[PDB]
């Protein structure tokens, strides 16, 4: 049981959602429904690992080339920032020493987003929509596989 899931986590979702909603105001590659129905029968440590890297893969898209993205650059800074934030809450649930591996099918899935849709639209205001709708399911998801820890 942790600070975070218990006091933190709800509030900074709902925020990271409120942000895409002003996002998604100003207007692909299949969601990995494997890999989230193995973190859900997974140990509360590997759903929580699992979590962490859901939030920073995110984030991590938002170092390609958004300035044609319809946003503006400060609600794009306030996601991330919460999205961060998110992330740095949840690894605060484990011991700052550990072993486990990165999910390499998670990150070439995020590595697909990247080059099947930012880089083969030139990183468009549409190729940014589509990127923003898939991260929205995602904080959705994240969501449930941490409430079912509360």
């Amino acid at each position: 049981s942790c600070r975070w899931v218990d006091h933190k986590f709800r509030q900074h979702s709902e925020t990271s959602l409120d942000l895409l909603n002003t996002m998604a105001n100003n207007s692909t590659v299949a969601f990995p429904n494997d890999l989230y129905s193995q973190a859900s029968k997974a140990s509360a440590e590997d759903k929580l690992h699992f979590t962490v890297q859901v939030l920073e893969e995110a984030a991590a898209l938002f170092e390609e080339d958004h300035s044609n993205a319809s946003w503006e650059e400060n609600t794009v800074e306030n996601f991330v920032n919460v999205v961060n934030q998110q992330a740095d809450g949840l690894r605060s649930c484990t011991g700052s020493h550990g072993h486990k591996k990165k999910n390499k099918k998670l990150h070439m899935y995020f590595k697909r987003l990247s080059s099947h849709v930012l880089k083969k639209m030139s990183h468009s205001a549409e190729a940014w929509e589509l990127i923003r709708k898939e991260i929205r399911t995602h904080l959705m998801r994240a969501d449930q596989l941490v409430s079912s820890l509360r």
